[PDB]
């Protein structure tokens, strides 16, 4: 409660920099107890975004966005139950330049965490955490769910995109540290994206008409979306990520004729 509400306020110092791990891991240990009210928690984290200064804004974001990704599950379940999340469309701080500049990536970020819990809402799971490979989630979904399921991380995929910030826009800690976590979510949200393709794919010929042709129009749209994915992973790669965690996409675009197989 006060040290809930303490270490929230510590997170979200004034300081240019990404939250502390300590109070970090402190707040994911909070997620993790049944006796601690998530509500209050969150209302807190909100709360710091109703600040002036685009510092403890943008901080109480990469706050949740960690919350989100390392906490228990609970904590995601109550983002998604509530009706308004962030408000934050017309951030502007004005108070100095690196103010103007960082106000335009709140607007975007904030959006994109939204946009994430709505589409846990919708499907009730979390599309970055699920089983991968040929026993999970993704791949063995019947054709109806599958055919419902894949426009709403097409949607999440186009929020997280739409940050789009370019190498040179990287120059403090703040914003830094919201693009590892960016990173992070990009990568999962792609494999199942295309866990997703490949599940089409293999059932886009054994399904009906109309079916088919909902198909082909996801199939059209993950295509264009492999080219910002791509553009995406670019930036990753000139800030210096290391090559070995960025995902090698060699990987299931040449079949554009089923655009036929409404013979
Ligand atoms: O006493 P600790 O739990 O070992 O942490 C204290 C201090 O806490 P206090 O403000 O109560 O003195 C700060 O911890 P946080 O407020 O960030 O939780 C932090 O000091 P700074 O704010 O100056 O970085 C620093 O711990 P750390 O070395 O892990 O950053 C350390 O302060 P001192 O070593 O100067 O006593």
């Amino acid at each position: 409660g006060s040290a809930v509400s303490k270490t929230v306020c510590k997170a979200t110092t004034h300081e240019i920099m990404g939250p502390k791990k300590k109070h970090l891991d402190y707040l994911i240990q909070c997620t993790n107890e049944m006796n601690v009210n998530i509500p209050q928690l969150a209302d807190s984290l909100f709360e710091r975004t109703t600040n002036s200064s685009w510092v403890v804004v943008f901080k109480s974001l990469i706050t949740t966005h960690h919350l989100m990704v390392y906490g228990n599950e609970r904590f995601i379940q109550y983002l998604a139950s509530r009706n308004t999340l962030f408000n934050l469309s017309n951030f502007l701080d004005k108070s100095g330049l690196q103010g103007y500049d960082m106000s335009t990536f709140i607007r975007r970020y904030s959006r994109y965490l939204n946009e994430k819990a709505v589409s846990y809402r919708q499907v009730a799971f979390d599309f970055t955490k699920v089983k991968r490979g040929a026993d999970g989630v993704m791949r063995t979904m019947n054709t109806e769910k599958l055919l419902k399921t894949v426009p709403i991380i097409q949607n999440q995929m186009d929020a997280l995109l739409d940050f789009n910030v370019n190498s040179n826009e990287l120059t403090n800690g703040v914003i830094n540290a919201a693009f590892m976590l960016l990173f992070k979510d990009a990568i999962r949200l792609f494999a199942a994206y295309n866990e997703g393709i490949i599940n089409l794919l293999e059932k886009y010929f054994d399904m009906k008409k109309n079916q088919c042709k909902e198909g082909l129009d996801i199939y059209k749209k993950f295509l264009t979306r492999m080219t910002r994915i791509s553009e995406f992973l670019k930036v990753a790669e000139q800030v210096g990520i290391d090559r070995g965690d960025i995902p090698d996409l060699s990987q299931a675009p040449s079949s554009l004729l089923d655009a036929l197989e409404q013979h």
